[PDB]
């Protein structure tokens, strides 16, 4: 039994963290076959991170102006492109260590692990959601401009976070491997407010089956709900709109309970009301968004990788 927030195993990702540096700045970068993906904000001084023409910056910049540094191994850049909000840096050696990739934009609520780095070394991994204001909570410092967020499908990395920069709220913003970023966000150091950030109410569901599975079973009412009265609640609360394709999602889980989706809305919708009165769910005295229904049963049936 046990439930805890679990992130992918980083092996695949750690043997494609490389260092890439532009003058005087340095930020990790993304070595997949023969082609580096890192950040473009690299191209600047610290001047020009507030009204940056990223476009007239790489013009001046050659390919002799970029260091490639997979641990000690210097790599040669021979092109170099600029995707988007990504630079694409050509290099001379594919690596050898990298595994079956792909580029994946995911939809917010979605989950994805992070691998920090700074300097082309991994320091920690984590498990983070895509927020639907499309930020992420997570621990970036400086130096961290470049981790990737991956999951893993057994074999296949799929790439769909690159960390680019840090709103002043505290939040943290960044891009796909294809530059776009997630949200109304541009990469340059101006007053950038993200939009209001609701509570991933299929997530909360997930983590509230997640709880019966693993013995905390004290929120479950002798209750029911509809589907359009609970969300006149969710909206009280600024959750997350509740929809049949959200329901059936939570099919897989509501078999292995044997309790219905609407009968936990209605035990979520007291928590709400009522709050938890001092008590806990699974190590909680708050409610939990962070966990899809797909990794309740990664977690809950057991798979591997
Ligand atoms: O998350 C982070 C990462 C890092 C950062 O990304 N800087 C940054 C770089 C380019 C732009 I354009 C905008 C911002 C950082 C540096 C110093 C203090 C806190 C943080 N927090």
């Amino acid at each position: 039994s046990g439930f805890r927030k679990m992130a992918f195993p980083s092996g695949k990702v750690e043997g494609c963290m490389v260092q890439v540096t532009c003058g005087t700045t340095t930020l990790n970068g993304l070595w997949l076959d023969d082609v580096v993906y890192c950040p473009r904000h690299v191209i600047c001084t610290s001047e020009d991170m507030l009204n940056p023409n990223y476009e007239d910056l790489l013009i001046r910049k050659s390919n002799h102006n970029f260091l490639v540094q997979a641990g000690n191994v210097q790599l040669r850049v021979i092109g170099h492109s600029m995707q988007n909000c990504v630079l694409k840096l050509k290099v001379d050696t594919a690596n050898p260590k990298t595994p079956k990739y792909k580029f994946v934009r995911i939809q917010p609520g979605q989950t994805f692990s992070v691998l920090a780095c700074y300097n082309g070394s991994p320091s920690g991994v984590y498990q983070c959601a895509m927020r639907p204001n499309f930020t992420i909570k997570g621990s970036f410092l400086n130096g961290s401009c470049g981790s990737v967020g991956f999951n893993i499908d057994y074999d296949c990395v799929s790439f769909c976070y690159m960390h680019h920069m840090e709103l002043p709220t505290g939040v943290h913003a960044g891009t796909d491997l294809e530059g776009n970023f997630y949200g109304p966000f541009v990469d340059r150091q101006t007053a950038q407010a993200a939009g209001t950030d609701t509570t991933i109410t299929v997530n909360v569901l997930a983590w509230l089956y997640a709880a019966v599975i693993n013995g905390d079973r004290w929120f479950l009412n002798r209750f029911t709900t509809t589907l359009n009265d609970f969300n006149l609640v969710a909206m009280k609360y600024n959750y997350e709109p509740l929809t049949q394709d959200h329901v059936d999602i939570l099919g897989p889980l509501s078999a292995q309970t044997g309790i219905a989706v609407l009968d936990m809305c209605a035990s979520l919708k007291e928590l709400l009301q009522n709050g938890m009165n001092g008590r806990t769910i699974l190590g909680s005295a708050l409610l939990e968004d962070e966990f899809t229904p797909f990794d309740v049963v990664r977690q809950c049936s057991g798979v591997t990788f």
